[PDB]
């Protein structure tokens, strides 16, 4: 019945996220909080959906490609369609959504972006959460995060702290939809 929808991004000071169509940074100890985050459900025997852009399909290693235990949806109007069957290709961002609601083994939708899929789901009836790796420093992007009004959310208040890998700190940050808290 109840189906979220979270979004994960990290985002530098500037709010960049990509540069030259891939990642301004590599963090290997953050991309596996990411695995865990968009992998884990509570359910098991039940899987989780990322929804994604082309280009950020086009920027996962082909090792990694498809993302291993979830259901996988690229949103693309030009790509011709994925023979293996972890891999749909949707037209619209509704119809993905509807496909995915359509599927009952799916617990938790995680859109992990290309700037207009984050857009989109900014405006989600089933936009529940934001976890947001907020990076230090300008890397110099060229494709940023959708400009959003965080007064929308209620920023968590666990404890976090500072984190650094490679010479470039981070820390983790998590909001809730004000219509769920
Ligand atoms: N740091 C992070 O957390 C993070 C997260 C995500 C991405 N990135 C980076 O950001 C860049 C990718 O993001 P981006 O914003 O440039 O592109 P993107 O959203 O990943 O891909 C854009 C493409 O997706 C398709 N698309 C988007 N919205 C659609 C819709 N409503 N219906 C149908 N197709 C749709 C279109 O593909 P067609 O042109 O084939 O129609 C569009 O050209 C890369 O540099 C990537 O590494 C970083
Ligand atoms: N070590 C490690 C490790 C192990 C397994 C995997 C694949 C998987 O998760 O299963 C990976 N990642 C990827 O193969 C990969 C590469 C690029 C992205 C873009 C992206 C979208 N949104 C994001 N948000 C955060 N915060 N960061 C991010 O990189 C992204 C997303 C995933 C890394």
């Amino acid at each position: 019945r109840t189906l979220h929808m979270n979004l994960i991004v990290a985002v530098d000071g500037c709010g960049g996220i990509g540069r030259n169509g891939g990642m301004p940074w590599f963090l290997p100890a953050e991309m596996a909080r990411f695995a865990k985050l968009t992998t884990l459900t509570t359910d098991s025997g039940k899987k989780n959906a990322v929804i994604m852009g082309r280009k950020v399909w086009e920027s996962i290693p082909p090792k990694f490609r498809p993302l291993k235990s979830r259901f996988n949806v690229v949103l693309s109007k030009k790509m011709k369609e994925e023979s293996n069957e972890n891999v749909v290709v949707a037209r619209s961002f509704e119809s993905a959504v509807s496909l995915l609601q359509d599927m009952e083994n799916i617990e938790t939708i995680w859109n992990i972006g290309g700037r207009e899929v984050y857009e989109l789901g900014l405006n989600s009836p089933f936009l529940h959460q934001m976890y947001i790796t907020r990076v230090e420093g300008d890397f110099l992007a060229d494709v940023f995060f959708p400009r959003v009004d965080y007064g929308r959310f209620i920023k968590s208040t666990e404890s976090e702290e500072m984190h650094e890998e490679k010479g470039i700190k981070y820390r983790y940050e998590i909001y809730t939809i004000k219509t769920d808290k």
